[PDB]
RNA sequence: UAUUUAUUUU
């Protein structure tokens, strides 16, 4: 049994295609196959794709270079796709409301013990980036999130400001 | 004004 060669290329480019995304791990080595997260029902492309090596050497030989590759417009990291933790797919969480000092452990072991997190991180830059102040969770099960954020997502009446919020993406200017 | 914009696929 099989698996583990699973890698996935999250962040592509939505501009580039299928081939030349496969064309640029063309020069790695002995690429097996690729795959790519395309939908068949919508059509609307989430922006992730899979290299299939033949064994793990030179699986994660090339993540050390493509753990890593930032682009003019965005950057791209191959990771180890597990097999199948039961219904995962985006399980992306948003949290505003959150201090300029605002610890991302703090943030993974306060939502880690409401459910396994895969990536739980806060936007706040200011030299690379820009100053922003707010938190994401990406978990496991949506529904798991989902009710995390149920009981843990609070209000915005009129009479305040930002008395904490976390909730789905909702959309950024679109 | 919310993450590298979307780490889980004929």
């Amino acid at each position: 049994m099989d698996s583990k060669t699973n890698l996935i290329v999250n962040y592509l480019p939505q501009n580039m295609t299928q081939d030349e995304f496969k064309s640029l791990f063309g020069s790695i080595g002995d690429i097996e196959s690729c795959k790519l997260v395309r939908d068949k029902i919508t059509g609307q492309s989430l922006g992730y794709g899979f290299v299939n090596y033949s064994d793990p050497n030179d699986a994660d030989k090339a993540i050390n270079t493509l753990n890593g590759l930032k682009l003019q417009t965005k950057t791209i990291k191959v990771s180890y796709a597990r097999p199948s933790s039961a219904s995962i797919r985006d399980a992306n969480l948003y949290v505003s409301g959150l201090p300029k000092t605002m610890s991302q452990k703090e943030m993974e072991q306060l939502f880690s013990q409401y459910g396994r997190i895969i990536t739980s991180r806060i936007l706040l830059d200011q030299a690379t980036g820009v100053s922003r102040g707010v938190g994401f969770i990406r978990f496991d099960k949506r529904i798991e999130a989902e009710e995390a954020i149920k009981g843990l997502n609070g209000q915005k009446p009129l009479g305040a400001a930002e008395p904490i919020t976390v909730k789905f993406a909702n959309n950024p200017s679109q």
